[PDB]
C-alpha cells in the first residue's frame, strides 16, 4: 500500500488551518493504485496510510515524515508510485522527492531557541528548544492532543524550518518535551 496525500496544513496565511483533500474511501483506494492524480501544494501536507494518519513536510525539495508512519512505502503519485529517496531507520525518518506543485520550507540559519511545532489540526504550539533533537513544551498537552503530528515542521520565529517532529516524551499521558530530527540532519542525510 501507497503512503497517499489526503490533506493539507495550509501555512500562507494569517492563521494556519487544516483542509481535507481525501476521505477513507479515496485514500484507501488510492492506496492500492497508488496514482494520485490531486493538485499537490504547499508545505505540510497530510497523508495516511490505510491504519495510520500522520503529517509530510517539504524541505529542500525533499517531502520528510517519519519512519514509523510511513515504513518504506512508495507514495501515491500522478505517474503511479513513487519509491523513497531517503530511509533511515536510525532517525525515524524517510523521504520522497517533493511532489510537483509542492514548495518548500527554508533551512532556518536564525539559531533561535523559539520554536513552533505544526500540528495536524493546525496548531501552532511553542516550543523551548534544549539540545539538538529535543526542545520542552512551554505549556504542555496530551499525547491524544499531539498524535498523528508526527512528520510535522518545527517551525523558528522567522517560519523557517528547524526541523521534523517526531516523538514525545510522555508523562502520565502529558507530554512536557518533544524530540525531532533536525534539519542539519536531513542536511547530512541528503550529502552522505
Ligand atoms: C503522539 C505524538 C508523537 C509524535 C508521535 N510519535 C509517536 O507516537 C512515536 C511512535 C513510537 C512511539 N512514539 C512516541 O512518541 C513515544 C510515546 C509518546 C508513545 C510514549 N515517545 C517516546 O518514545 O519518547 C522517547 C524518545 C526518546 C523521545 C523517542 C525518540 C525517538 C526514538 C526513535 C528512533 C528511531 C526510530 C524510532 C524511534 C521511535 N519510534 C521509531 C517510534 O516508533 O516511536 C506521533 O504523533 N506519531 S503518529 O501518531 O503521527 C504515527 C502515525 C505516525
Ligand atoms: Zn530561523
Amino acid at each position: 500500500g501507497s503512503v497517499v496525500i489526503v490533506g493539507r496544513i495550509n501555512l500562507s496565511g494569517d492563521t494556519a488551518y487544516a483542509q481535507q483533500t481525501r476521505g477513507e474511501e479515496g485514500c484507501q483506494e488510492t492506496s492500492q493504485t497508488g496514482r494520485d492524480k490531486n493538485q499537490v501544494e504547499g508545505e505540510v501536507q497530510i497523508v495516511s496510510t490505510a491504519t495510520q494518519t500522520f503529517l509530510a513536510t517539504s524541505i529542500n525539495g525533499v517531502l520528510w515524515t517519519v519512519y514509523h508512519g510511513a515504513g518504506t512505502r512508495t507514495i501515491a503519485s500522478p505517474k503511479g508510485p513513487v519509491t523513497q529517496m531517503y530511509t533511515n531507520v536510525d532517525k525515524d525518518l524517510v523521504g520522497w522527492q517533493a511532489p510537483q506543485g509542492s514548495r518548500s520550507l527554508t533551512p532556518c540559519t536564525c539559531g533561535s531557541s523559539d520554536l513552533y511545532l505544526v500540528t495536524r489540526h493546525a496548531d501552532v504550539i511553542p516550543v523551548r528548544r534544549r539540545g539538538d533533537s529535543r526542545g520542552s513544551l512551554l505549556s504542555p498537552r496530551p499525547i491524544s492532543y499531539l498524535k498523528g503530528s508526527a512528520g510535522g515542521p518545527l517551525l523558528c520565529p522567522a517560519g523557517h524550518a528547524v526541523g521534523i517532529f517526531k516523538a514525545a516524551v510522555s508523562t502520565r499521558g502529558v507530554a512536557k518535551a518533544v524530540d525531532f530530527i533536525p534539519v542539519e540532519s536531513l542536511e547530512t542525510t541528503m550529502r552522505s
